[PDB]
């Protein structure tokens, strides 16, 4: 164990002892460096200024230590690293790590003086012009990295080290490979070039490497290759090529790499060609990448043999008009790409071959129709994608093969699909749809995002029952109904931005127990008319119904409501249906009745007439419906409005109205709310005041601009006011007609006697 | 996600690993890299001049809650926003713009479009910060300014008003002025380390109340005030390291009641401490005194504050100590008073302290221990007394710690000896004084590097649950069986030590699977007879149960060659000189070796007609017995079995040439003879007999022989001849007086 040492005025380094690492700080005044060392693990050395006065340290004792990183401290010139670093004997050190910005340092055997068993070794920032003799004294060196310094290096550096088993040259910005780089790396199995400036690669650049297992050019400035630069690499078998600038791969690049696996090559723009069986007879190929490319077409060949691909990549090309035979050879393909890339269509056979393949891709292309035996014999699909397309319908045996199919995606496209667009010969044998989600029983998540979708099939709630997802946004949805919402499992139907002016509703809801059904009907330009009733009294109304509509950005489309409103502050009372159907209604009146409150409005109060309109009884049902609401506050001038005898109207306004002289004929047997505004209240008798009951409904009347007169023969008045003090709005407001003033302070002058 | 469609007219292209998605601008050369998670982070680094990225397209990336930038550059009055538009980022959560390229003065229009901004954080780049900056964000909870030089006003930070930890770190700060945390009412952290801050003034933490965990790491603090951390009521945690001043104020903490942590270390300077410095702070856990420069201490230090469960008092130059500093603190659990001058311990120092666990001694200079110093440990669990100049040990050290469990005495002048604690009184013959009785589940126990005689009995019998020992670079004058009987699966060390000589019983064995590891390397050992039942346990075994590490063993003084390796032992080297002197000639002794099992004399000698006589040196103890003759390639007078050759199991001779032999010559009662170089090939009446087949080893050989001829010996010879069968006669037989009588010779020649 490492502890600090003791306190003593012979050093001025502060030793703060933390539970994990020992920490330093060897000028006290101001902290210019800082060692922080674990137990036996590592060696953190750090300097922050220029000053170095590594002798005038307190030479501490670590001994035995693994890693040793050193960031950013000078060396001295021409002398032993260990040697500079006297000031802690750390020996039997594995890891060498050399961070150092201010300086390069030109590096020779006499630079590593004490480190002949060294197993890991890391450069960075601070190496120039590394001598041929500087790997000499190494034994048993496994790892090399010369990170990001700026250098040029003479063929035969790494002559000496022959049991180097990984090797990194990043960030180098090394010009060219000289032919003989690599002569003594006989025992490398990986390598790296990654942002380098290689301009090309000769035959002989890789000289001197047989058991290289992995290959890494992934930023170079590669403009050509030679058709044996890969040759003698017999024992590769992972390729990573990418943003090069070269424009062509010669013929038979990999005629001698039969051990390859996997081969990266992506983004090397201005590759426009491939040459004729580029990957011909690799039976270890598993892995093909060629995404974001600049392909324009392949060659027929390219995968003549090649039956071990499980994954094979090409997004993001040019690549248009392929080869019908292309796949032929690859039983074992799991995975195709093929977005992005810009084809009109794809040949009827180009994937029969594959009985056994999970995902496809599809997307973003320029599909115009797929043909109905691109997927016979895919019996082993499970994710298919066709979105960003120019689709215009779907043959009617397009899934007959792939009955594996867990999800879809057939989002931005120009779908039709009408009702009647898999309409049956007349056969009429099934009730369901002959639409091609029918044979899809596995189906999951379907998306169907901007389409013009113009309804929803029948198929896709009874033979798809594990359906968890049905997107229809964007798309031309006429309505909806109770009907279409029969899912038997937890679907998040998303209904948004359709145009689904109504909704019907039956008051009782069959589903299933379980979570919830979620319809997504944020956007849609509703109908807040007659019908929606029963939505609205669903929405508003909290319950624990499986339903869960998402209506908060839903608003109306009606100008005679309020439109731009919204359900949870909209007053279900002011629903209005329209008689259309019927023509017996009185002229020039709004017509139209509120199924919430069972009550019909004639509304005549606009018009003045000389007669009371004639009020058709509620022939129409209207589930059985027998109450009717009349305005007539304009037309003063009926004289008596008698037709209201055998009548079963409700509700009567009359804010300006004919002298009351009304008979008994007119008391009307089921009017609950009554009005007789502006008018001779004088003429009215106590006979048809008294034949007045509130038996039926209750009764209120209004005695608001109405004239009486108070006298001998009219009596009794103020009892029946007293009486009614309910029924009259404002009995104080009543007044004599010549006094004009409340008979309340005359009710004693009202007896005779 | 979906990389840029087509990357037409565009110059910059997307990898799109399944983790996340990188770009770069490789049309020439990629100088800037940008990497999205799905939601979580977007990293923009750059290497080069900022045109390369003037007029970019925009990535149109989904909004993230992290945002990096690295070492880009960034116009003068622009928002940071306005500046990266291309990324297309607005719901921002999280900023941090690490810059090396240039410093910019930052104006208040820099941060607009970040009104919802957390953890902001400015690194390397600020060089000043203009009033009202940071008004607008409105809800801030952590910001950090680091690795730049600062001078700042006093009123920067009153807008933020929300902030909970504030990071100034590293900043270079001058000085602080008063009321530059003015408006900083919810902070929580103020993290001032590696600042070059002078002093700290009364009133330098005016705007902070609900403050904790104030850090002052490393600064150039050469003074406080006497009030500096009365305007914190509420101060949790208080970090005050690497400074240089020399003392504090009296009362320094007399407001901050709810001190919690005080970690105050490595002020070199800090001489002297002031009195009831930590005095009423019951909420006070850990205390921290290391590295200072303390020579003495006063007396009401910690009065008032139960609730310490641990202080470090190490590294410091504490020469004396007060009496009751401890007095109040019953809840101790950790006491280190380790690296100091100590020259002596308090005899009531831990009278009112039970709790403690673990007590920290180690290089000190105490003298010794007083008896009554351990008295009241009632949950002592380890106990560090390494590196100090202790004499012996009091008999009644441990006496009231019976929960002890490991012990550390390495670097001592411990004497421990036989008799250095037995006494007369109740003597019991056995277990002298119970020095280490009382520890009943004491594991670890080092006694490297002292001078202790030899081994305690009460190791080996009553502390059974011992699991290690180390008595290296120790005085041990021997180690033997009866020492080796530990109950657990001890691992006893006694590398470099002055062991002479070990003696293992042969029959040692142990009942249970458990393991005893001891390691005798670097002991002298010396190689004698007494040594091989060492031999034979160090030899190659299916099993044991002492695992003996002996690869650095070496030999004292040896008979052969020095420094001879245990590789290199065997049977005959075992052999010792005897220390019998009448038994055995003054000339050389006699071997009586235990794995040869011979006894001969060491060398040849100037010889003598008959052999002395002596006594079996084993005596029946051993299986030795004499089987070699000293005398090799002389003229010996005669070889007569009277002389001991008969007392001898056996005879080996070494080139010994007799002209003429006889039965009676020849030791009927040693078991056979051997010699070699012989000058007669007659047969004796004992040669007549063939040798026992077992117990016999020694034999007749054909080579080195010389034929005799004669008619008489001829019936002798034939005789030998027919128990022979490597050849008829010896092979180097010329001998024909007018005859044939060799023992090749049949019986129809004749000597004559
Ligand atoms: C030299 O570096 C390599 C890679 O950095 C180290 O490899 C380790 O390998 C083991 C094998 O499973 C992994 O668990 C570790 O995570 C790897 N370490 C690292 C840092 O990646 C190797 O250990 C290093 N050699 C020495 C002596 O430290
Ligand atoms: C819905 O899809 C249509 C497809 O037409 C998108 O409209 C654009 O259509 C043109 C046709 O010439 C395409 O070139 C464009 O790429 C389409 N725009 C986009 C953004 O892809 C329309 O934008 C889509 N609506 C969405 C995705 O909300
Ligand atoms: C801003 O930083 C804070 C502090 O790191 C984050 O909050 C969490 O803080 C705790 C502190 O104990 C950490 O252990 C967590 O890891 C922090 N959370 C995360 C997600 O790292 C806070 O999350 C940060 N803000 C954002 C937007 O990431
Ligand atoms: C064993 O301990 C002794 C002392 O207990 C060590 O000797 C001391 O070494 C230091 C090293 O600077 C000197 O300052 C002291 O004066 C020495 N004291 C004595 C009494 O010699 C010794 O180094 C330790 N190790 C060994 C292997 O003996
Ligand atoms: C390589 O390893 C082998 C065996 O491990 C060893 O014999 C040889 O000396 C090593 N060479 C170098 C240069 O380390
Ligand atoms: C819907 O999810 C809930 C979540 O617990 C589950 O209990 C229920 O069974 C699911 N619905 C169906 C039809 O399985
Ligand atoms: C219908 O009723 C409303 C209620 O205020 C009234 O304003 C309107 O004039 C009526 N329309 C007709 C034609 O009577
Ligand atoms: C602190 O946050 C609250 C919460 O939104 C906010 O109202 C207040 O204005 C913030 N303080 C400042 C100074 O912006």
């Amino acid at each position: 164990r490492f502890t600090c040492p003791e306190e003593s005025e012979a050093s001025n380094c502060s030793c703060e002892e933390f539970p994990s690492k020992t920490h330093f700080y060897c000028p006290d005044f101001n902290p210019t460096l800082y060692v922080d060392v674990e137990d036996r693990m590592r060696v953190d050395f750090k300097c922050y200024d220029e000053p170095h006065d590594f002798k005038s340290l307190p030479n501490l004792a670590i001994g035995s230590v693994k890693l040793l990183t050193v960031v950013d401290c000078v060396l001295d010139d021409d002398r032993p690293i260990l040697e500079s670093f006297k000031f802690l004997e750390v020996a039997d050190v594995r890891s060498f790590v050399y961070n150092n910005h201010e300086n390069g340092i030109r590096y020779n055997a006499k630079y590593f003086e004490g480190m002949e068993q060294l197993e890991n070794l890391t450069l960075a920032r601070g190496v120039v012009s590394i001598d041929r003799d500087t790997f000499s004294g190494f034994l048993n060196l496994k790892r090399l990295t010369i990170e990001h310094n700026k250098l040029n290096l003479q063929p035969g550096t790494f002559e000496a080290l022959s049991n180097l088993t990984y090797l990194g040259l990043v960030y180098n910005g090394l010009n060219e490979i000289q032919p003989g780089l690599f002569d003594g790396l006989e025992s490398l199995e990986a390598l790296s070039l990654s942002y380098n400036d290689i301009k090309s690669l000769s035959a002989g650049s890789f000289n001197g490497l047989s058991s290289l297992r992995m290959l890494n050019l992934r930023v170079n400035k590669i403009e050509s290759f030679d058709a044996n630069t890969f040759a003698s690499l017999k024992e590769l078998s992972r390729l990573e090529i990418t943003l090069n600038p070269f424009v062509s791969l010669p013929r038979g690049l990999f005629s001698e790499n039969k051990k390859l696996k996997t081969l990266i090559l992506t983004n090397n723009r201005k590759l426009v060609t491939l040459p004729e069986e580029l990957l011909a007879n690799l039976k270890e190929l598993t892995v093909v990448n060629l995404s974001h490319n600049g392909v324009g077409n392949l060659p027929e060949s390219l995968l003549s043999g090649s039956s071990g691909i499980i994954e094979l990549n090409l997004g993001y090309n040019r690549l248009n008009s392929l080869p019908e035979e292309l796949l032929s050879d690859q039983p074992q393909l799991q995975v195709l790409n093929l977005d992005h890339n810009q084809l009109e269509s794809i040949p009827d056979y180009f994937l029969e071959r594959n009985v056994e393949l999970q995902t496809l891709y599809l997307s973003h292309n320029r599909l115009r129709s797929l043909s109905e035996k691109a997927f016979t014999k895919l019996k082993n699909l499970k994710e298919l994608h066709l979105e960003n397309n120019q689709l215009q319908t779907i043959p009617q045996f397009l899934f007959s093969g792939t009955p594996k199919l867990e999800e879809i995606y057939m989002q931005n496209n120009q779908l039709a699909l009408h009702a009647n667009s898999f309409i049956n010969e007349e056969l009429s044998i099934a009730d369901n749809d002959n639409t091609p989600f029918q044979v899809l029983q596995k189906l999951r998540i379907l998306h169907l995002r901007n389409n013009s979708i113009s309804t929803i099939f029948q198929d896709w709630y009874i033979n798809n029952l594990e359906m968890q997802s049905l997107d229809l946004s964007f798309n031309k949805l006429p309505g909806l109904s109770y009907t279409q919402l029969q899912f038997q499992s937890n679907i998040t139907l998303n209904l948004s931005n359709n145009e689904i002016s109504q909704v019907l509703l039956i008051d009782d809801l069959d589903l299933q127990p379980y979570q919830r059904i979620n319809v997504d009907l944020n956007h849609n330009p509703l109908n807040c008319n007659c019908n929606a009733l029963k939505f609205i009294q669903l929405i508003q109304s909290k319950a624990e119904h499986g339903l869960q509509f998402n209506v908060d950005q839903l608003r109306c489309s009606e100008p005679p409501n309020l439109l731009d409103a919204t359900m949870d502050q909209l007053q279900t009372k002011d629903l209005l249906c329209d008689f259309e159907s019927a023509d017996d209604c009185p002229k020039d009146c709004q017509c139209a009745m509120r199924l919430l409150d069972h009550t019909v409005i004639v509304n005549c109060s606009g018009r003045g007439l000389t007669e009371f309109p004639d009020l058709p009884i509620p022939s129409q049902l209207h589930e059985d419906f027998n109450a009717l609401e009349v305005h007539v506050e304009n037309n003063r001038l009926t004289k008596l409005p008698n037709l209201t005898k055998h009548n079963e109207i409700t509700q009567l306004y009359a804010r300006n109205n004919s002298i009351q002289n009304l008979l008994p004929h007119n008391i009307p047997s089921k009017l609950r709310i009554i009005d007789l505004s502006q008018n001779l209240l004088k003429m009215i008798d106590d006979s048809t005041l008294a034949q007045i009951n509130r038996s039926s409904h209750l009764e209120t009347i209004r005695l608001s601009q109405n004239q009486w007169l108070c006298d001998c023969p009219a009596s009794s008045f103020l009892i029946f006011v007293q009486q009614n003090s309910r029924l009259i709005s404002d009995m104080s407001a009543i007044r004599c007609h010549p006094s004009g003033k409340s008979l309340d302070s005359i009710t004693v002058n009202e007896l005779c006697f």
